[PDB]
């Protein structure tokens, strides 16, 4: 039996340009077990309406998740990924570093 804490990377698909449409990713990698919750936050509020399913796979004992949503960066909007997992004593919030 193992427990492995996820690595969490938050990044835009392309170089961010204020007012230009883009995608914000959340790659959550190398975790075990597979049960997990991953949300995108905008100004501290949970993004609810995501069109695309996440891409999920295991290799083979680690799990991987790519969660992405369309967005248009602005100067004033702050984004963060929030992850909860058994390996975390409280939810982990990782800010998008633009």
């Amino acid at each position: 039996m193992i427990q492995r804490t996820p690595k969490i990377q938050v990044y835009s698909r392309h170089p961010a340009e204020n007012g230009k449409s883009n995608f914000l990713n959340c790659y959550v990698s190398g975790f075990h077990p597979s049960d997990i919750e991953v949300d995108l936050l905008k100004n501290g509020e949970r993004i609810e309406k995501v069109e695309h399913s996440p891409l999920s796979f295991s290799k083979d004992w680690s799990f991987y998740l790519l969660y992405y949503t369309e967005f248009t960066p602005t100067e004033k909007d702050e984004y963060a990924c929030r992850v909860n997992h058994v390996t975390l004593s409280q939810p982990k919030i990782v800010k998008w570093d633009r």
